[PDB]
This record gives structure tokens, sequence and C-alpha cells, in this order.
């Protein structure tokens, strides 16, 4: 399933900065690289030195309460430009390498400038690290650290853009610096010039480790006027591989070739593609591709350049808006997207301000599409997981601001935090916007409420994702998809709602669980010691606490969730006076996509001993409701429903003996209580409300003291199809099959007319001409929380589905536009004593059972009919 | 109807400031006071002077494209503290009055300091205004400008907090300064000391104009150690009126009394209440009240102090978190809420960080409740309409940050913009979160899309609100509530959906329209010249443009809305190939409240000549859909629906003669097309989908060139009850009535048992004992877009409603918890040739017509029955 972009909670790392040029992700220790810091700064001015401020990552430490990024001044430098880092001292701390003394601009280059230097990490978070000089070369513009001719030392490649003021035509030395055995002695680093290039504006590095053995040394990618270029060493010699020339020169315009270039991973190949921005500070985005079946990596292939976008014209000084391109697996599917850092433009224009995120949509043809991620100036981009231990990629940017050239307003640093859940305050209640679990490749955990001895945590899971829980203590309640675990009694599974009137324990009994093909969205009930211990004798004992992560907006963090006694709620209207009966609100969960559709509404309730939460039937508003009890004060509290008809039951003086009880014990959820058609569509009232019998929560009877409160969580789902009444036997495993009709000799198979993907393509029985048309393949699968199945074309995906309306003799077709709740594309299965299978639609109350059937005994068309048992028997051969 | 709080779009006015203390709303001109600027600053330090930066309001000019607040340095001052403004030069520009030279703290008071000075407004937006000295007094802490002993000159009241370092016990002069005839000559201002007070920490002013003639001069309110105090002049003498003492002193604690105080308007009274914060920088909120029926204003009443909140303990230097209280009609109901500026606390704590907004909930008892508006440090608050011409009140804050005392992170200025609509990007589509029109007191306009020669503008209206439109050009489509206009043919009205299969012009033919009792939420189609002119020959001609206001978030502002050809849409699946048939998405409108409920989903469509948007029936997803056509390319395009049953119609090769057509001309909307029960509940399919016959948009037939596109807007509503089939006659005006049964002598009336507000109170016929029980009153009103009515108790509000379920002989009760779509609380009316009225429920298909009826011929109970015509006749007398 194509990977979806994740969501992005923005957060302001540093604001109102004087200026801004550079931002980098800085892992303090060089061993590990999760939750790094950010280092950022600007080019400074003649009046004021630039503070290279290292901002501390607050999420760097778990148990985090801060969102604030603490600024540590690493140093104070005359026009710094570029930087990188590596463990120079070989002590497991990262040391900063930085160039400075550039000049104020390319027409103000410092003759004795372009200094390259390293800042020694002292192992703690004091400011002002001892600085040392690596070396000088006028115009010094970019550098990277790695192992280029030797592995047993830190080496630095450094490259001036020009050598002197306004001189755009003299090329610069590509320089390599080498650590001594003892970098702590103030002395000059060994240097080599390894080529001369014109107007190099970016250096990119491909570590030896990423090349899956191809290269023992680090590869240098240079984006310049000469274009995009690859230099590498092999042990004996330097060689060069031209990737391309980039922008063709125009007359009068000193800039051509490239300003930035990055190497994209695709699958097993670390160089699936090289992306590029042209020229120096240009407006042109392009990508170099190589022919299908090329060798892995850069140098063994010939590269061709295709232009993707030109974001509009250049100004009189022949510049534009693109400062950088970088590569990163944003959506976490194993292919690298690339991000374009937009400086902003003049006049102002959002098309040219922010980050564009390009996604490789078609691997064969190398087609891309761009989405907008952020629309506030990006002078530089840095990527890294900035908030968790998993492999999400967050995006940090610094605003591009240089006085006397181009200034954006409120020059700042913000980071955009990858997440599959977002939290927004409405008023008293909260909005949890969620990704479709189906198409994320990321696990997301967000704690929200600490109540009744439990930490309520909203959790999204990618397909086939594992959640490591606490055996027998942890509990779950699935809201979308399915989860699964196994102990001594085999496999167990949890779906949005169990069997009508059933009861299921929420306690995971294994050390971990796993999500279904469709992933899962769930509430994990974690054990908490900060919210009391049952039994609960008072509401003061059940105070709940606001648990949202430091990185959620403040208005959400500042919210309290009091328990309000139902009698006092605005919707009470004189009702529930004198009842220890309380209610806590509340948490909307809705999909973050363009449907904005509801997943569930959640709120909470408590009942003292002898208390009835009142009988009702939900005529006021439409929902399929499932309760999960957390604490059962008496061991005997649960749900009652009336067995007599609605007319026959007085809700006010309720006769409990026209009622049946389901104890919902500690950490259990119960099955649906609403009325349902035989195959599990709900009954509907005249005002479009899920039809329910009279029902209520009743707490255990007896002495109100000592007190002992029931605590339960309401789950208000929109309509769906549940299980069948009565439950069919299980006569079919899902799997890929051929679906066939007939006997020993004369047989035919179910088929999608000319294998055609279009909605409304006919479905047929194709005679098995022993000439060799070959029987088509069908994927059959169970629908979770039902007793129904669907049949989907192995090849197109098309669902076997009766055309509208499902009556005696309707034609059958393939569709990707099924009706709500699978009304015409889900089937009840039987199996005769022969072994034949039958497929039936949700029975409507007028038309009888209608089966998937042939119509005779060239292609026979397919229909649903009720009349003949013979036409509807099918033999299932396993296919592939 | 109680007024709801409006919504707040936050916006960052200035960030990453060094420090922060003061913020003020500064009207550049002194004539007008809409869209003022903001002036703000901090106390500065010994190293750096404080820039009193005046930030330009970008919304100050209409046709605004900027959100950025341009900083103008007004001056650069040694420890400024407080400020105000007034037109000193009498030239219609506001001049700034400011104190500075305070000292660094109360233990570092400047002996020759406390300077008071004015900055001359030069009539333009250059920086650095000529400064002049008004006068000095050590410790100078607060001041206000007004007319206190004379009207023909600007006067300034100024008050030191202390007179010298750490001296907390010597009180200070309350000083009055007077402009000369010629303030432009550098000379000293005339001064008077008008009293001495202890630790005055706030000055508040009550202009002569607000006192409705009571006071010819301005009233001075002082919050200090002596408490909250009122000094005023009358022409001859000063007098003083003690409002209260405030915090009672504790031993060892130099602070008591008050730190801030503000005067709240209530209705016709400008001093309904005085609110207060205690003590100096304290944690205590209280309010002074006066006895019901007191005279208006402050000095003619005796004031009593009630404590509302104590936000937690004090630190060792006996301080807390509250810096200021102010008053403002936030919700616009004619009563002033008050806001508390929270500095933040230590350790950090949101309860003490931000603004609390208190609302006077009960005028009689003077009860308040607080809501949280913002949760980022507020050192000072300023209120003013910062973005429109109406009377919404926005909230600006500056962070409280003083180094070496208390520092919050990212000291900045933000403003919170009052609005009833909020705009949030989802992905390709937009979320428009809206207030309930019913309970706002503000008109809100937000343009979103410029398309087909129209500016599509979302509009919320308070009840009985007027929208001034362009006669015959402007158009409207109501999504909630009702609008109304009148021309020569009388009154016209527009509701969410007109009569099934009808057609209504959207063109307002008057110069204005007005909203209904329930207000309205609508799309106003404004005339645009930036989006082309019909007829539309190409899609390039119908490019639409993103119109959201500069104050909406950036991601929303940066969005494009392309027209995508339906064939290429993801949901297309081989369908609509080769059809000039396009689609633009999209705009969710949802209520901003805790229900988060849908109002409508909106998207757009176009069809070339001879094009059918395809036949369908909405089995895929549930909605009540209404289309509004903007441009009809042929004059003949519209909606077709099948008249044969669903089985009888082949959607693929559609036989147009089993179809009927409704031309939806230019600027018209049509009536519902879905199937409906006789009183207008929709028919529902087995999968809970609004049941529709086969239907489609078909463009006019004939020559595809010249081209000519239909352009229409889809409105996807959730289920509701529409009009009745067939339409009943109008036999009843709404109004207040007594509802009576019988004949000449023996009569009884409909009544709510013991006038009791509780849900499920019985409804009865009370014998009219001529002793004098007196007949109860009932409000009867039409339900918009239906042909039904409801009966609501004049006194409680309780709806006359049959208990569940509505069958032969059901009991009738009063409720505020009605069922969805009024299923049991809405009535079809008849009137016999006598004049008697009958009330019938939405007829269910089993039980017959059930009428509101008595049950005999002490109180007779009330029921719904079908059997007897006699028991159900009612006589309606007008009541009051
Ligand atoms: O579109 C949908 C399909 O399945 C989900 C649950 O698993 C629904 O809640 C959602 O609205
Ligand atoms: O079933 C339920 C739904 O709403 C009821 C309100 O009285 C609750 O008591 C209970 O959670
Ligand atoms: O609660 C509601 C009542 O009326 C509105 C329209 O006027 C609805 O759309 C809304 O969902
Ligand atoms: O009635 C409608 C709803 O969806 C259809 C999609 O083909 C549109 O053509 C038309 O706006
Ligand atoms: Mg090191
Ligand atoms: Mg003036
Ligand atoms: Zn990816
Ligand atoms: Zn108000």
């Amino acid at each position: 399933q194509p990977a979806a972009l994740p969501l992005f909670q923005p957060q302001l790392v540093q604001g109102g900065r004087p200026d801004g040029y550079w931002v980098e992700a800085f892992p303090f220790r060089s061993d590990s690289s999760k939750c790094p810091n950010i280092i950022g700064y600007g080019l400074g001015t003649y009046d004021m030195k630039s503070d290279i401020q290292m901002l501390v990552n607050p999420y760097a430490t778990t148990n985090n309460q801060s969102s604030s990024w603490t600024p540590v001044p690493l140093a104070k430098l005359d026009f710094p430009v570029a930087m990188h880092y590596a463990d120079i001292t070989k002590n497991g701390f990262n040391d900063v390498i930085i160039t400075d003394q550039y000049g104020s601009s390319m027409d103000d280059i410092w003759a004795y400038g372009g200094r390259v230097s390293w800042l020694e990490n002292p192992g703690e978070l004091r400011d002002n690290w001892t600085m040392r000089t690596i070396g000088h070369s006028p115009g010094m513009h970019r550098l990277k650290a790695g192992h280029f001719t030797r592995t047993d030392r830190v080496q630095v490649v450094a490259v001036p853009i020009v050598v002197a003021s306004s001189d755009l035509t003299t090329p610069a030395d590509v320089i390599i610096f080498t650590a001594p055995d003892d970098p702590r002695s103030e002395q000059l680093w060994q240097r080599d010039v390894v080529g001369t290039r014109h107007l190099v504006h970016e250096v990119a590095i491909v570590p030896a480790a990423e090349t899956d053995g191809e290269m023992r040394f680090d590869q240098i990618i240079l984006a310049g006027r000469d274009g995009v270029d690859c230099l590498w060493y092999d042990g004996a010699r330097w060689q060069r591989h031209l990737v391309g020339t980039g922008l063709p020169e125009e007359r009068g315009d000193p800039y051509w070739g490239a300003g930035s270039a990055a190497v994209g991973r695709v699958g097993d190949d670390y160089a699936g593609y090289i992306c590029s921005a042209e020229a120096f500070h240009g407006n042109t985005v392009s990508v170099y591709t190589k022919p299908a079946g090329s060798p892995t990596g850069i140098v063994r292939a010939e590269w061709t350049r295709h232009v993707l976008d030109v974001f509009g014209p250049l100004n009189g000084k022949h510049t534009g808006s693109i400062h950088q391109v970088v590569c990163a697996d944003i959506d976490g599917d194993g292919e690298d997207e690339f991000l374009v850092a937009m400086m902003g433009a003049d006049p102002p224009d959002f098309q040219r301000t922010g980050v564009w995120c390009y996604k490789l949509v078609d691997r064969t043809n190398m087609k891309f599409s761009k989405t907008k991620v952020s629309s506030v100036s990006a002078g530089r981009i840095a990527t890294a997981n900035f908030h968790s231990q998993g492999s999400e990629v967050d995006i940090a940017t610094i605003s591009y601001s240089v006085p006397g050239y181009f200034e954006s307003p409120n020059p700042s640093i913000n980071v955009f935090l990858s997440t599959g859940i977002l939290a927004e305050r409405l008023d008293e209640e909260v909005m949890l916007r969620v990704v479709r679990a189906g198409s994320t490749r990321f696990k997301t955990e967000m704690e929200f409420l600490d109540v009744a001895g439990k930490k309520l945590t909203l959790v999204v899971l990618p397909p086939f994702a594992r959640l490591d829980v606490e055996r027998n203590v942890s509990g779950v309640k699935v809201m979308a998809g399915t989860v699964c675990w196994a102990d001594e009694n085999g496999k167990h599974e949890r779906v949005p709602a169990t069997r009508p009137f059933g009861c299921e324990s929420m306690i995971v009994s294994a050390d971990y669980l796993e999500s279904g093909e469709e992933g899962a969205i769930l509430v994990l009930y974690k054990p908490s010691s900060t919210s009391g211990r049952p039994p609960f004798r008072s509401m003061d004992e059940l105070v709940a606490h606001n648990l949202f992560p430091a990185y959620v907006p403040d208005s959400v963090r500042a919210m309290k969730f009091p328990w309000v006694r139902c009698a006092d709620r605005p919707w009470a209207h004189g009702r529930f006076k004198d009842l220890d009966f309380f209610n806590l609100i509340g948490f909307h969960v809705n999909f973050a996509d363009d449907s904005a559709a509801v997943l569930a509404h959640v709120q909470l309730w408590t009942a003292g001993i002898g208390v009835s939460a009142g009988f009702h039937n939900h005529v006021e508003a439409s929902f399929c409701e499932i309760h999960a009890c957390i604490a059962n004060g008496t061991g005997r509290g649960g749900m009652r429903w009336a067995t007599v008809p609605d007319a026959n039951f007085n809700p006010d003086s309720p006769n409990l003996e026209d009622t049946e009880l389901i104890v919902v014990p500690d950490m259990h959820e119960h099955g649906p209580l609403w009325r349902t058609r035989p195959d599990g569509h709900p009954l509907l009232r005249m005002n479009d409300t899920i039809d329910y019998p009279w029902h209520a929560w009743l707490a255990g009877a007896g002495n109100p003291s000592p007190q002992a409160f029931d605590v339960w969580v309401a789950f208000e789902f929109p309509g769906f199809e549940t299980f069948s009444t009565p439950p069919p036997p299980r006569v079919l495993e899902p799997g890929r099959y051929a679906i066939r009709f007939g006997d020993p000799h004369q047989t035919a198979s179910l088929a999608l007319q000319k294998n055609d993907a279009t909605d409304g393509t006919p479905v047929l029985a194709l005679l098995d001409l022993d000439g060799g048309p070959s029987p088509q393949a069908w994927n059959i699968s169970h629908v979770p929380g039902t007793d129904m199945y669907e049949i989907a074309h192995a090849k197109t995906g098309s669902l076997v589905c009766a055309r509208w309306p499902p009556v005696k003799n309707q034609r059958v077709a393939g569709t990707h536009s099924p009706a709500a709740m699978g009304l015409t594309s889900r089937w009840a299965v039987t199996k005769n004593t022969k072994g034949q299978i039958t497929f039936r639609l949700p029975e409507a109350p007028d038309h009888g059972p209608l089966f998937l059937s042939v119509s005779a005994i060239d292609a026979i068309p397919v229909i649903v009919q009720g009349d003949s048992i013979e036409l509807s028997a099918w033999s299932l051969v396993p296919a592939n």
C-alpha cells in the first residue's frame, strides 16, 4: 500500500532572531543519533558577531516537561558561513567544524579569510568551546567531515565558492584537511588540493557505510557551475564522475550549472537518483536518473537530467529562491523524498517560500509529485528524529535572512515534528486528528488522560506493527483495524466491536501484540501509579490528569478534565438529582485526511453503588456505542437492556425483570447492544438514529458505604456493520482462489470481463476452453467484526459487487466504489456437504436470499438470484 | 440567548524580544479608533536602552496582503515603565506620554528619576519623535491622560509606586500635570499633588463621556496598599470614595490591598462592578459589588469585596503571578468581561500563565465563571478591534520578562483576533470551524474562493443582523438558520434547502438582507472582476484564486485550488473518460464548539455542453445534497432524476424519458431531490444512506463549440427534515397562545405539570376552575424548511413531546432533550371550518395519524391518539 505522508506538529525552536543562514542537526554524543540538538546561526554583520547558538533538544530526555529550546552559545564569530561535525578527539563526543572569516558578500571577500576551524566538545553543556585553526583559503564557503583518503582519522573537505571579490570566473581548490594524531596541540592540519571547480555551492557526502560494500571511502558530491560532480578516492588515486552539467549557460548570466545537489536512496540502492537545484540560488528543480537495471551507486552509471519545475523568473542580479536540496525518507517507506528549501521571493510569494516535499511516485518512470510542508522561509533544512526513538524524520528550518540582500520577517528556527496524531483544543473537549493506520509506516503513541489507575494512550499502528506491552497488565481497546496476540490458548484478536451482547477482556496476556493487515488505531490502557488504586471510594480519589506530551500545543497542555456530577451538566434538565453519577469529557478522534471523518467520540463515566445511569435509547443522536469498563466497584456493575418492546417499558419506574444483565468486569468491553438486521446492519429509526432497545448502566446493588465506583469509557462510533444473528459457522479460510462452477468435466470460472479495472465492468463465468484462456484469480478475505466476506480481483482490486439495486436477477460487476457498509459487496458464506460454497448478500427484508450465481447450464453472465440452489454452488480451487 | 465567547485566531506580532513589560493599543489618529497600532516594550537594562517600538497594524489598511507587524522605533529610553496617549497638540494625531528613568528595580530607584515626558506624533510614520519633559518625581510608576480638572487641555495623572529604594512604607504624591497653551515650547508643565497614597500599582480612568452625564470630569481609580480608591474633581474640590481595602495585611508581608483594579460596564451602568487583583503582583482575584437597585457609577454606592480565586501561594519575596486586570466586552453582549494577565510562575504552571477571561454569568447574584483564552505569559493586556470595523474586541499581550527577577521564554507580543470563523488546512481541502450563529453577537465575513466571476465569502450572522448587499447583483445560499429580504412583492426568505424539486433564485434584490431569530450561516456570492466573465469557454478562463484574509494561517494562504478533470480524480476508476467535466475541492464547514459537528461539505463542478456528470444515487456515503448553479453555459443545464423505480433504470445507457428535468438557471439553487416520508424525514437505505432516485447533472444539449461551461457548487448536508408531501395549507401564524379544549362553557387548557422545567414532566388539560388557576402560555413557532411546528412552554422552554415510542395512547411530556429531527416534538397542523387546530406527529408508517389529544370528556392527562377526531380539536387564544 502506497505510504501516506505523516503529519507535522510545528514548534518554534527560536524566534525573533536578527538574521539566519544555517541550521544543522547536532548529535551531542557521536555514538547515538536520536533526539539530537540543533545548531543554527546567521552570517552576522560588520557591527555584530554571529552567535553560533546550540539549542538543546528538550525531548532529548524522556519524562520531558519542556517545549523550550535552551540556547547555548558555542562561540561568537566573524561572518561564519558553513559547518559540519565529527568526533575529532575520538572520545565519543561530536566536535564542530566551522568556516568563518568569509567576508560580508561575494563582492566583499576577505583576502586573509575563509578560515576553517574546529570547536572542541568538552563533554558537557557549558558555552564557549576551545577553538583551533585547521586552515585558510579565501572565499571558503562549504565543508563536510568524513573519511575520504583514510579511515583512522577525521578528514574535512572544504571548498571556496570564489577566491576573491566579484571574481566569478576563477575556480577554487577542492581542499582536503587531515587530523593529526593529536588535534589538541595547536598546529596546522595537513592539507591536499584534490581538484579545482567553478562556483561550488554545495558539498554532499555519501558515507562508505551506505554503499553496501561498493566503496571503502567517502564519496564527494559537488554542485557547482561545472554541474553536479562526483569525486572519490580508492586507496591509490582520485577519480571523477560527471553526473551532469545542470543549467545550460545564458549570455550575461554568471550563474549556470547547479547550486545544490543531494543523493536519493531508492530501495536497496542508495543512489536511486540525484536531485538538484539550479543554478546558484536559482529557481529550477531537476533530477538525474539512470536506466532501469543500472548498477547501484553513482559512478557505475550514466546520468541524464530531467527538469521538474521552474518556479518563476530571476531578478537583475540573476538570482532566485532555492537555496538547498536534501534527501530523507519522510514517509518511511524505504524510498527517499527530497525537500527544497525556499528562501522567499520579491515581491512575496508562497510558491517560493518554505519547503516543498517531492515524492517519487513511480519508480519505473521516475515520476515525482511535490507537496507543501511549510510556507515560512527556509534558508536551510536539517532532518533527524527530533522527538522519539523510532525512525520518523522531523524537519527543522532556519529562515533565510541577510540584511542588505534578502530579509524575511521574524527570522527564526522552527522544527516540524513527524507524527500520526495531532491535538487541538476545541473548548472543554479535545480534537485528536489521526492518520489512516492502513497507510502510515510509523507507530505513534500519545498519552492523554491519567485516570482510574491507568494512563490512557492513543496509539496508531502501521500494518503488521508490534506493540511491546506488559504481560497481563496492559490493556487495549481497538477503534479501527485489528490487533492480535498469542498465549498458551493460541491466537486472540480485538476489533472495534465484539459480538452483540458479548463480553471481551481488554487485557493483553502476552509480552507484545501485533496489528492486522489494515494496521490499528487503539486506546492502550497503561498501568499508572499517579492516578490512584482501586477500589475507588470517592471522586477525589479519581481525579484525572492532563497527560499530553510537551510538544502538543499549549492550550491543550493547559486543560483540566474535571469530573462533573451529571445532575450539574448543562444537558441534565432536572434529571439525575442526588446520584453519585459523574461524567468526564472529552476526546474526539477524527481522521486527519481530507474526509475529516469521525473515528470515534470518547468520554467517561462513574457510578456509585446502587446507582443507575438511567434508561435511554439514543433517539437524540446517532451512534454505535461500545463501553469499556475500567473499574467495577462491586464486581457486579454492568449494562442492562430491556427484552420487552419499547412500548412495554417505563424508563422512569423501570421493571428490572423485563431486563437482562451483562456484567462488564474490570478491564472488559462488551458487545453491541443496538438492534441489527440478521447480517449485522443496524436497524434505523425514522429520524436516522441507530435503533436501540431501552438500556442503562447499573452499578451493583447494596450498601452505598463503603463506597465503590464503577468507572467506564464510552466509545461512540458512527454506523457500521457488526456480526450476524445468529453466528454462521466458519467454513472458509481467506486466501487467493479460483472460483469455479460445474462438475467433473464441464466447468467454468468467475471472471472480470477482460481483466478491466473500471467500475461497473461485468463479472462472468468464462467457459474453461481447454485451449487455454486460464482461470482468473480472486482474493477472498473476512471483514473484521463481521461474519461476511468480500471477493476482490487478484489483479485489479475490483470488488465483486451487485449493481444497484440488489434484486432477483441483478447483473454483477467489479468496483472500487462500493456502497456504504459493503451493502452489495460483502457475502455470507455457506458450504454444502459436497464442499461447494455459496455467497449471499446482506438479506434485504423483501427480496429473499440472493446468491452469487451463474445464469445457464462464449461467456455465461453472472447474477444474484434466490430461486435456484443449483446455479449458486461454487468450487474453490486455491490459485496463486 | 446567552452570548457565546467568540473564537480567536492568534497571531505573532513580534517575537524573540529581549524582554517585555508593556503593551498598549495606539490609535495613530485621535479622531478614529478602529485598527489601531500596538506600542510595546520592556524595562530595559543597564547595558541596553529599551526601544519603545510602535508596531504598524497591517489590517489597518483594507486590501491588506500582510500579516507582518512593521516595527517603528518611537524612541530609546533609560528604564521606561508605563505609558498612555492623548492629542496634546490638538491636531487630531495621538501623542505618546511616557515615564522613564525609574531605576532597575524597587531597590534601585533613581533619586533624580521618575521622568514624565511626551513623544510628539509628527503626523507620519518616521521614527524618533521629538521628546519633551513634563516633570519628575522619583519612583514614577504609572500614569494616565485625560481631562481631570479642565476639559480644554490634556492633563496627566502620574503616580510613583515608592519614592526611593526598598522604601515600601513612605507613600507617594498622586500628581496632576497640565498642558500649557503651547506644549511645543520646551518648558515645565504646571503640576498639582492631589493626594498621597501607598504603593499605587495601577491607575485606571473613567472618561466623563461614559458616565451618561453623571460626571463632567474624568474619574481616577487607584489600586494600591490602601486598596481600591476613587478620586474625582467636581469643578471646585477633590473628593475620595473608598471602594475597598482589598487584601487584609499579614505580618512580615509588605504587600496588601491591591495591585490592579478595573471598572466593569453592566448594561446601562458603566460601573456594574469593580474587579481587582491583590495585592501588588499577587495571586488573588476579587470583585466589588454594590446592592441591586444602586445608583449608576462608583461614588454613589457602597462597595463590598468578594474573593473569587486564589491561584496558589507566594514566594519568599511575597509575590505571585497576577500583573493586571482589565475590562472589555469580549462576547459583545453589552456586559464587560474582565481579563487577568498571568505572568507565569515558578516552577512553571499554566494555571498561572496567560489570560483568564471572567464572564458575569448571573447579574442578580454577581456570579462569574472564568475561561482560559491564552496560556503564554501575559505581563500586560491591551484590547481593541485590531482587524475590522465592527465592535469585536481582540486581545493583545506582551510576555512578562524581566532578567534578574522573572523571565519567560521567547518574550514576545501576540494578539488574539476575535472571529466567528477559523481556517485550518487539512491536506488538499480546508476546514472552516464556525461558531453557532444563534449565540454570537458578531457578524463575521471571510472570503475564500474567487471563481466564475464571484467572490465566495463565508458569512456568520447574529440573530436579527443586517447584511448590506448589492441590489440584484449579490447572491446568498443559507447553510444554517434563515435570511430574509423585502422588495415590491414583499418578504422573501432563504433556508438551508427549499422545496423538494423546487428552484429558488439566490439573488438578493434589496440593498440589504436580515437574519432570522436563529441568525444565519451563509455563502455570500459577491460580484468579482478578478475571476472572469461568463460565458466560460475554457477552464483556463475559470481558474479560481485563494482569497483567505492575511490573518489566516500561512499554510491556508499558500493553497491553490486547481480544477481537476474528473476522469483524473483518484475516485474516478476508468469512469468519465473524454468528458469536459471537472471538479474543485474543497471546503468543510464544521461547528467550532465541543460537538465539532458538521454543518456542510462544499465542493465545485463544471460541465461542458452535452456533458452528463453521470447518474448515481449516493449509495456510497450519506448526505442531503443541494446544488447552487453559478453559471449555466447554455441556459438549459440542470438536474435530472429518474421517475421509474431504481430497478427499471440503467445508469449506463440512461433512457432520458424515464427522467424529468429542472433547469437550474444562473444564480439559482434547487430543492431536495432525495426520497422523503410524507412530513419530510428522508427515506433511509439498509446501509444508513439518504435514499435517492437515480439522478445526474446534465449540461444543455447541442454543439460543444463554441464552448460554454456550467459551474455549480455542491452542498453536502447531514440528514435533516425537509418540507411535506404534499405541502399543507398555512392555517397558523406563530405566536404566544393558550391552547384550550371544549365548548362555550366547559373548557380546559394545555399545561405543563406544576410549571416544572425537568425533562419528562407531564403535560395535562387543567380544568379551568373559575376560581383562578389561570391558563398556561405556549410559544408556537414554525420550523424553518419544514411545514411543521413545535410547542414550547412560554415559561420553562420545555417542548411538547410524546414520550418514547409514539404509539396509540402514548403519554405526552415537556422536554429540552428532543429526539433527532424533532421526531416527537414537531407537528403538522390542520384547521377545521370551526377554527380548531390539530397537531399531528410525523406519521410513522404503521401507527396511523396520532394527534395531540385529551383523554376524557382534577386534571385530564394528555396523549397522542388516532381514533377520535373530537379529542384532538384545540382552540388557540392569544396569550402574553
Ligand atoms: O472510513 C472509515 C472506515 O473504517 C473506519 C474504522 O475502521 C471508519 O470509522 C472510518 O470512518
Ligand atoms: O449508555 C450510555 C450513554 O449515555 C448515558 C447517559 O445517561 C450513559 O449513562 C451511558 O454511558
Ligand atoms: O446541530 C445542528 C442543528 O441545525 C444545523 C443547521 O441549521 C445543523 O447542521 C447542526 O448540525
Ligand atoms: O449530484 C452530484 C454529486 O456527485 C456527482 C459526481 O458525479 C456530481 O456529478 C454531482 O454534483
Ligand atoms: Mg570528540
Ligand atoms: Mg497631537
Ligand atoms: Zn519515503
Ligand atoms: Zn460581554
